[PDB]
Order: structure tokens, then C-alpha cells, then sequence
């Protein structure tokens, strides 16, 4: 049972580990963009969220790497978008030369962005193709973000969300919502539009991730919270490739396997619910979970509880009974997907 | 028999104004605001209308230490010779230099620290060990914050100060996140470490004619309950129902640490706080028999 998806968790991790010549490629690459957006007016002002230089999106994808580079606004105004509660237009600028009006146009800055690097990679056989800009490096992929820094508070969509106040306290919400907000240029399908992220906020909870602060550092305290969620996404992105062909699985993404999976954490916030022994039962119950979402055609986003992401308005009930289907094919055949 | 410790806490539970706002400082050069962004200090807690303010100024440094480890020299800046505003405040004392223009009729003790975002002295290495208590990535978390030096006397100093991590710690100070945040999750930690403070503040003032009691302070009792926090690192050996119990081990560790002359910092474990160089035996000698006494009379120093 626990071992054969302890199997493929020693098969991720090994997978994953070696990178480290990708890896430096990819700060070399990315240290010389930013230093040289930073010869502009408009990105002196760029830099790396954190000094984490890379992301991976997919966990059985080691060779495809991503990276934000963010851009601090003064005073930013957001007003929002036909109440879509996540997609918002943004209002001696820096950024000046890119407004429409009162409004900021992500097509005027995001065509800047996408030129100074072609220019700047055009100075390791490397290549743009048109997630603002994908580099192709010899022949590893770099998706290259531009986001929006913002140290206003959260706008009010966000007031009911990130509900780990039994989870990870009262105090850490607090905490967390102090902290800076994130946003990418995103078509809300009109083109000039942003949509918030908070990324940088799933990574903190993921990476402390217990109600005990020592969980995971010891022998005692061993949880599986992590393993569960990289089953999760291991799970879609195979299905996601059998099917890779046809129409079905191609709206969904790791975001709500991601979202699910903080949904069971508030769930069962306890960390002798995620005992590392109880792997099986873990991982079946956040199958289950997702499962549940996607018959009910319910996934709250974690941060704005009112913005569906399973909404019939996004993806159709269709594509939601095929993946229903296959999930359930896979849970009662111990995962032959994972194998194959 | 803690019935009496809880009556203590209700009545140290029974209207600010800083004045700090002169922004007067902000119309000079060389200064640069409060350290506790938003937040108004005590130092005593029997005295609420005492209060301390710490300002502090960013300082983009060369510090150089004897092997006091605590006490170091700071070498486009908004003085010189290695760097050395009372002034400036008398327009609009004698402990070394901080605090300074204590200030209202209510004293406000103001203290002037650089701030400094540099990793921490290599001193301070080996302190701070909340790893099995607060955890590791707290440790790592903490030690990317700023420190602060404050002007005193080792010619002319500055001593480091982690006043703000110890605040972090009392207001985040147990191994589950919701400690405190509910009914089954009630510790006594900061309850005993008021306990604490309050018997010392008590002893010195009964004794304040005598010179016996003259170098104890706060901060003696803080570090020695941050050293019975790390000995003591889970929630349930603070059970609030056992606050008897556990301002007792708190009293006791305070007592073995004055025979045996030995308190170390918590940030720089080097420097014994309690060294014969610092405090005479006879000073923590009469200490040790005024707590032992109290502690076999339940406490009359409360009344
Ligand atoms: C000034 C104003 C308010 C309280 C105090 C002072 C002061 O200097 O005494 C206390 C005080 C104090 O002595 N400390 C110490 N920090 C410290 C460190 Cl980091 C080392 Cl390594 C050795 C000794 C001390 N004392 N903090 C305060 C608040
Ligand atoms: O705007 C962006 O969407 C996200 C994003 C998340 C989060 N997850 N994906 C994603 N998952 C995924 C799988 Cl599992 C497979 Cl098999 C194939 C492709 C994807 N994509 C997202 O695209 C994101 C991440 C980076 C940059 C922009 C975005
Ligand atoms: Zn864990
Ligand atoms: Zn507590």
C-alpha cells in the first residue's frame, strides 16, 4: 500500500536532486536579465522575491524552472473588474510610461519586458519564445514572471480567506497578511487587467507547515503533509500527459490541487492526523477531498473564498466527470499511473 | 496553594500620550524613529507609570570588541575619532549612556540605539538555543533580523542588545502556534515570568537603603527564565493549572543560579552575568536567603 507511494516519492526526490549544473545556468541567466532591466527607468527597481532564485511547477518536470522578478509600486490603486474579485485594473512614476489613461496597460509594460531581454539574450545557446517570457537555454526551460509588489494591506476579497487560524494561529494570519501582495498581468476573459497572486504566501506554508513549530525536525514529529501533496500533483500531471492529446484535463492545473490540498490542512489541523505512518489513509482522504470539489463543482480559492475555481463558468462539467473518472479508476487500482 | 500567585497577576492586571511624536528630531541631520513600530514599555512592572521608549537609527559597520564580547567599539553618514542629542531634546543619567534625557507630569526613558541589519557577532554563535523549544527555523529566522547597540560603558563603548527578540519570544513563546489561542492550549509561561519579576522588583525596593540588592535587574530574571523555557520546551510542563509548580522551578533555577555564581547571556553564552567580576557572593548570598525565606513563607514580600 504506503510503500508503493513511498516508491514514487524516493523516484521524485531523486529526480529533482540532480540539477545543480541546470541550476546555475539558470542564476547565470537570470542574474544577467535583471541587471541589465535595471539599465531601464521603468525596471531599476526589479529583483528576485527572494535571494529562492527558481520555482518548479511540475514535480516531474526537473528541467523546467520558474522565476518571478517583481516591481515595487509606490502607491498602487487597485479598482476591480466586473466582480471578479481576483482580476483588478491597477492605478514622477517610473511606470508612467505605460499608462493608458488612469489605467496601467500590461501590454505596454509587459512589451518592454519582452524586448530588453530578447535583446539582452541575443549578447550558452539561448532562445525567447512567446507567464511573460519562456527562455530556452541549450537544449533546459525558464518561464520568467513580471509581477506587481504591493505593501498596502490585502484588498477586502482576500477579509474571509486564509482561514489557518486552528492550523498554524491566529498570530501567523496576522503575520502573514502584513506581508507584501503580488500582481501578474492576466487576460480576464478584456486584456489590461491583473490578477492577485499569493504565491510567496503558499510557499511559507508549505515550507512551516505545522501547528507544533518543530514539526518535521525530529524523529517524533514526522508528518506527511508535504508527500501528500506531491502525490497529488504527480497524480494530475501524469493524467494530464496520457490525455495530453485530447481536450479534457487541459484546464486544470497544480493551482487546485494546491488549493485542495491547503483546504484538508485546514481540514485537519493537527499534526496526528498527518502522522508520516498514515501516509496511505492521508493521501486517499486528499484524493477524496479533490474528488468531492470536482462532483460538487466546488474549489474555493484559499485566499478569496468567493472566486469558485471549479465554476462551471471555467471549466465544464465534462472535463470534471472525465478527471472524476480516471482518478477513481486509478484509486482503486493502487495508482498504476504512478508506475508507468 | 497558587490561589495567592493568581491573586498577585489580578491586581498587577488592574494612558499613554508619547510626546514622541516630536518629528521635532526628524527637522535635524544627524537624526531615525521607534523600535517598536506602532506599540511603550515596562521595565518595572509594579510601576505602570514608568515608562521606557527606545529610538533607534539605521547605521549602514566595523565593530571591534577586549574579549568582553558584549561591549564593542562602531567603526555620506547623517561624530568620530571609531564613533563616539541631549542637547537637542533640552531645547525642546549616570548608567553609562542609556537610557538618556529620561523625560512629565510620568518619566520616559529614553534610549538612543544604532540599528544594524548585518549578521549578528560571531559571540552570539552558540546562544539563542530555542531549537528544541521554538525550533530551528525560528532560531535562523530570528538571526536575519536586525541588532541594536546601545551607548555604555565597557574609553567608550557600545553594548549589543536583542531586547526585540525577547519580545518575539514572550508574545510567541510556546512549541504549538495556538499556544494561548485557546481553551485546552493555556500555559503559564508569561505569568511566571511576571512572578518573577515582580519578587525582584519587591526585594530591591525593601531593601533599597542596603547596597546588596543594588546590581539585580530585570533583565537578570528575564534571561534566567529564557534558560528554564529552553530546559522546559513543551506546552504541557507549563499547564496553567500547575502555575504553583512551575514559578516554584522558575524560583528554584534563579536560586541555583545565584550559589553557584553562574548566569550565562542567552545570545552571547560567554558572558556570565553573574561572575564574581559583576556581583559579590555577599550581594548573592543575601538574595538567595531573602528569595529561600519568601519562598518558605508564601511570599509576604506580595502582600
Ligand atoms: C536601559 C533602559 C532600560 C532598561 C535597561 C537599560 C540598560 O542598559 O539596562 C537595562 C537593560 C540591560 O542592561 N540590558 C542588557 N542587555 C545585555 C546584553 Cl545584550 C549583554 Cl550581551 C550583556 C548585558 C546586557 N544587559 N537590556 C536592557 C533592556
Ligand atoms: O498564472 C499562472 O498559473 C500558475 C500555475 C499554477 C499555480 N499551476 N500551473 C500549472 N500546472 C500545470 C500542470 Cl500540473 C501541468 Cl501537467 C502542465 C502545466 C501546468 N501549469 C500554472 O500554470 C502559474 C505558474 C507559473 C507562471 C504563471 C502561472
Ligand atoms: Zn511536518
Ligand atoms: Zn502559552
Amino acid at each position: 500500500g504506503a510503500s508503493k507511494l513511498r516508491a514514487v516519492l524516493e523516484k521524485l526526490k531523486l529526480s529533482r536532486d540532480d540539477i545543480s549544473t541546470a541550476a546555475g545556468m539558470v542564476k547565470g541567466v537570470v542574474d544577467h536579465l535583471l541587471l541589465r532591466l535595471k539599465c531601464d527607468s521603468a525596471f531599476r527597481g526589479v529583483g528576485l522575491l527572494n535571494t529562492s532564485y527558481y520555482e518548479h511547477v511540475k514535480i516531474s518536470a526537473p528541467n523546467e524552472f520558474d522565476v518571478m522578478f517583481k516591481l515595487e509600486v509606490p502607491r498602487i490603486q487597485l479598482e476591480e473588474y466586473s466582480n471578479t474579485r481576483a482580476y483588478y485594473f491597477v492605478k514622477e512614476n517610473p511606470l508612467s510610461q505605460f499608462l493608458e489613461g488612469e489605467i496601467l496597460s500590461a501590454s505596454k509594460m509587459l512589451s518592454k519586458f519582452r524586448k530588453i531581454i530578447k535583446e539582452e539574450i541575443n549578447d550558452t545557446d539561448v532562445i525567447m519564445k512567446r507567464p511573460a517570457v519562456t527562455l530556452l537555454i541549450s537544449e533546459i526551460s525558464v518561464d520568467i514572471t513580471l509581477a506587481l509588489e504591493s505593501k498596502s494591506s490585502w484588498p477586502a476579497s482576500t477579509q474571509e480567506g486564509l482561514r489557518i487560524q486552528n492550523w498554524l494561529s491566529a498570530k501567523v494570519r496576522k503575520q502573514l497578511r502584513l506581508k507584501p501582495f503580488y500582481l501578474v498581468p492576466k487576460h480576464a476573459k478584456q486584456e489590461e487587467t491583473w490578477r492577485l497572486s499569493f504565491s510567496h504566501i503558499e510557499k511559507e506554508i508549505l515550507n512551516n507547515h505545522g501547528k507544533s513549530k518543530t514539526c518535521c525536525e525530529n524523529k517524533e514529529e514526522k508528518c506527511c503533509r508535504k508527500d501528500c501533496l506531491k502525490l497529488m500533483k504527480y497524480l494530475l500531471e501524469q493524467l494530464k500527459e496520457r490525455f495530453k492529446d485530447k481536450k479534457h484535463l487541459d484546464k486544470f492545473s497544480s493551482y487546485h490541487v494546491k488549493t485542495a490540498f491547503f483546504h484538508v490542512c485546514t481540514q485537519n489541523p493537527q499534526d496526528s492526523q498527518w502522522d508520516r505512518k498514515d501516509l496511505g489513509l492521508c493521501f486517499d482522504n486528499c484524493v477524496t477531498y479533490f474528488l468531492q470539489c470536482l462532483r460538487t463543482e466546488k474549489l474555493e480559492n484559499y485566499f478569496i473564498p468567493e472566486f469558485n475555481l471549479f465554476s462551471s463558468n471555467l471549466i465544464d462539467k465534462r472535463s470534471k466527470e472525465f478527471l472524476t473518472k480516471q482518478i477513481e479508476y486509478e484509486r482503486n487500482n493502487e495508482f498504476p499511473v504512478f508506475d508507468e
